[PDB]
């Protein structure tokens, strides 16, 4: 086998055409000698340029450079030969692997279906690498990764003195597979003798009484986090633990997972929220490719640089573009925030089931804006949303008016016979066929390619995108999405953000997006509803307020302050106990866009 790209980098800060004659390059260059364009002259910025499309990689120019402003490398037997696994010809292929490490938290960021999960099975002893050949042994794996830390992994893995435990990419499998209580389960799975510490730090002592099927999202997720650590294993691989956790939970779970590094145990993590990712990890991997054709894991990076580079879409270590535009964000000074017309107003409501109490203070709904809902789970974010939605009748007050409400529920389960196209089509055929919904909603969330399978025959992340798109293609005055964040990746999360923002702004309509992922809030929100009280008991919904004034108000009850990163612009979470943490909290401004 073979395969090879040439990559040329010239440290211009070291080049000086006038000192080496006249671009010693083009002169000494064999290809240019025979009438070729390996090295071209930028007779303006006065620099030399190597057109890697030519350069034989002979390296003559490199040896000649009177300084050493030239490097030419052949990505041979390293990027093409590395090839790890092929599922048979005309089928998915993996290149490279994430490099897990002891005593450290190895991060992963990169869109779904790029064989994140392919690598897990590989590492779990349950799939032998063929190295895109025909192999069915460990030994060729151990050799191929010679010069690297993963050889040592495959040697232990085969002796079988390590076995990694894996928190699966979809959960909601344990309730329909394991019956009885969270109390029970957590005794059973116990083998680590750390039962006390776990259940307490992740605050599942109230959550023991309920049965698995009676859990809400945040709780079910965390109970999996618990049961994975109580199984005995050195290596713990968490695939998407950000699903359905609220803002308060996800920051607290991050601390729990981070404390593992100190115990010297190896954590491998997928996260799709940059603030949570920054905080946990110590290494970071970027994974690039178009889903379902190939995936390649990049070289290990230090968390901060790795994230910067993801945002830029350009790899300077690997020389790969993988997205033709940059990840970007919206402050509050990059907008027009001007007042708009009142759609409706709601008085004081108060709903008591008699197993939770909510009071909603008097509030205004404006037209043409996007209101983010924030707070910890079971604080009746959902109780409010459901009162306008019509599935719950307020005990007192009125919200149920002649606005039509479009409602995306918290769980997703399908009950629909027929295709993705049937399901959408009966709502508004018309919308499907117009160019806007095609630029902003349907096309970048993959739905054009999804019309051929049934709704029941769609998987969690595709089906999520399908629910979301469905709710926004309903004909309504006001759009209600309860927690769409679940099972979306970074790119998806962002695409849904740009779609919500454009569609709502253009037709001047209201939407409520209950939200907990920092980035979506950071882009989309015009106004905020902060929830407080003590969850599972009482909640007090405070009236709508400005985006900044809201995230300020709320962040102060979490102890956790947010900056603006200076490298390429993203929400920077600041470590509890830091300079910035201390300066923000002292000065009553607990947040910056
Ligand atoms: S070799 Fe490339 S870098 Fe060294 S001087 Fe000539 S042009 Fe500038
Ligand atoms: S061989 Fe080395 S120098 Fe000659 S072209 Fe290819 S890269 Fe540039």
């Amino acid at each position: 086998m073979v395969r090879k790209m040439r990559i040329a980098v010239i440290d211009y800060d070291k080049c000086n055409p006038d000192k080496c004659g006249h671009f010693l390059c083009e002169r000494v260059c064999p290809v240019n000698r025979m009438g070729g364009e390996a090295i071209i002259i930028d007779e303006e910025n006065y620099k030399p340029i190597i057109q890697e499309a030519s350069c034989t990689g002979c390296g003559i120019c490199v040896h000649k450079c009177p300084f050493n402003a030239i490097s030419i490398v052949n990505l041979p037997e390293q990027l093409d030969e590395d090839c790890v696994h092929r599922y048979g010809v005309n089928a998915f292929v993996l290149y490279r692997l994430p490099i897990v490490k002891d005593g450290m938290v190895v991060g992963i960021v990169g869109p779904n279906g790029t064989g994140k999960t392919t690598a897990v099975k590989i590492l779990a002893g349950q799939l032998i690498p063929n190295l895109c050949e025909d192999n069915d042994s460990w030994d060729n794996v151990i050799r191929a990764f010679r010069g690297n830390e993963l050889q040592n992994y495959f040697e232990r893995l085969k002796n079988g003195e390590i076995r990694p435990v894996v928190k699966p990419q979809y959960v909601d499998l344990l309730p329909k597979a394991v019956k009885g209580k969270v109390r029970e389960l957590l005794k059973k799975v116990d083998e680590v003798g750390k039962f006390e510490e776990v259940v307490k730090e992740l605050e599942l002592e109230n959550v023991l009484d309920r049965e698995l099927h009676q859990l809400s999202g945040g709780e079910l997720q965390r109970v999996a986090i618990a049961a994975a650590l109580l199984r005995k294993a050195h290596f713990y691989f968490f695939d998407e633990p950000s699903s359905y956790l609220d803002i308060r939970q996800r920051l607290k779970v991050a601390r729990v997972i981070r404390r593992l590094a100190n115990e010297g145990k190896a954590v491998l993590v997928v996260e799709h929220d940059l603030a949570v990712l920054d905080y946990l990890s110590d290494v970071i991997h970027v994974v690039y490719g178009e889903p379902g054709v190939y995936g390649i894991f990049s070289k290990p990076k230090g968390t901060r640089n790795g994230i910067n580079e993801f945002l830029q879409g350009y790899l300077k270590d690997e020389n790969v573009r993988f997205r033709p535009y940059e990840i970007r964000f919206t402050k509050l000074s990059e907008r027009v925030d001007v007042e708009r017309e009142t759609l409706v107003e709601y008085p004081r409501l108060v709903k008591d089931y008699g197993s939770f109490k909510l009071e909603v203070e008097p509030g205004e709904i404006r037209k043409g804006e996007v209101i983010g809902i924030v707070g910890p789970n079971g604080i009746g974010k959902t109780t409010f949303v459901k009162m306008l939605a019509g599935v719950e009748e307020p005990t007192e007050g009125k919200v149920e008016w002649d606005l039509t409400v479009a409602y995306k529920p918290q769980y997703i389960k399908a009950e629909y016979e027929g295709t993705v196209y049937e399901l959408l089509s009966k709502i508004d055929s018309s919308k499907l066929n117009s160019n806007f919904y095609k630029t902003e909603l349907l096309k970048p969330l993959g739905i054009i390619d999804l019309y051929d399978r049934n709704v029941e025959d769609l998987s969690g992340g595709e089906l999520q995108r399908v629910a979301i798109a469905a709710t926004l293609l309903r004909d309504a005055d006001i759009y209600l999405l309860d927690e769409p964040s679940a099972y979306l990746d970074v790119e998806q999360r962002l695409a849904v953000s740009r779609a919500i923002r454009h569609l709502m702004e253009k037709n001047e309509k209201t939407a409520l997006v209950v939200e907990h992922d920092v980035l979506m809030i950071d882009y989309v929100s015009d106004r905020l509803i902060v929830f407080e009280g003590e969850p599972g008991r009482h909640g007090r919904a405070l009236p709508p307020m400005g985006m900044r004034e809201g995230m300020n108000r709320f962040l102060a009850s979490v102890g956790i302050t947010f900056r603006r990163d200076p490298d390429s612009g993203r929400p920077r979470a600041n470590k509890e106990g830091s300079v910035k943490d201390r300066e923000q909290k002292a000065r009553g401004e607990y947040y910056y866009a």
